[PDB]
C-alpha cells in the first residue's frame, strides 16, 4: 500500500477551440482509479488543467501527494503566477478577470486540501503512467460527450 497519493494527468485538444480531453490516474486507498472525458470545444490547456482537477476532487481527505504530468501551462501557472494572482484578485495587469480564471479558482481550491508535491517530466521521458494518460486524452477528444461551460473565446 502506498504512503504517499500518486496522480498522473494529460490533456489534449485538436483545435483552439477544438474537441479534446484528459486523461488521469490516482492511486488512492488501495485502487487505482483512471478519469478520462471528451469535452466539444475546449483548449488544450483548459483540458490539461481539467485533468489535475478531477483526480484531487476525487480525494475526500487530506493526503500527501505526489503529481506527475509535462504540462507547461499548469507548471508556468503554479510556479509563476498563481502567488501574484491571489495577491490581485485574479486580475491581469490591465485589470481583467485572468484567462480561465474558472478552473484556476477550481484547481486552487482542491490545492489547499493536500500537501503537494509537483513533478514536472519531459514529455518524451515521463513513466508509463503519463503515457498512458496521453492516450487516454487523446482517445477522449475523439469521442466527445460533454461541454465545456467555462469556456470562452473572450475573457
Amino acid at each position: 500500500m502506498l504512503k504517499q497519493v500518486e496522480i498522473f494527468t494529460d490533456g489534449s485538444c485538436l483545435g483552439n477551440p477544438g474537441p479534446g480531453g484528459y486523461g488521469a490516474i490516482l492511486r488512492y486507498r488501495g485502487r487505482e482509479k483512471t478519469f478520462s472525458a471528451g469535452y466539444t470545444r475546449t483548449t488544450n490547456n483548459r483540458m490539461e488543467l481539467m485533468a489535475a482537477i478531477v483526480a484531487l476532487e476525487a480525494l475526500k481527505e487530506h493526503c500527501e501527494v505526489i503529481l506527475s504530468t509535462d504540462s507547461q501551462y499548469v507548471r508556468q501557472g503554479i510556479t509563476q503566477w498563481i502567488h501574484n494572482w491571489k495577491k490581485r484578485g485574479w486580475k491581469t495587469a490591465d485589470n481583467k478577470p485572468v484567462k480561465n480564471v474558472d478552473l484556476w479558482q477550481r484547481l486552487d481550491a482542491a490545492l489547499g486540501q493536500h500537501q503537494i508535491k509537483w513533478e514536472w517530466v519531459k514529455g518524451h521521458a515521463g513513466h508509463p503512467e503519463n503515457e498512458r494518460c496521453d492516450e487516454l486524452a487523446r482517445a477522449a477528444a475523439m469521442n466527445p460527450t460533454l461541454e465545456d461551460t467555462g469556456y470562452q473565446v473572450e475573457v
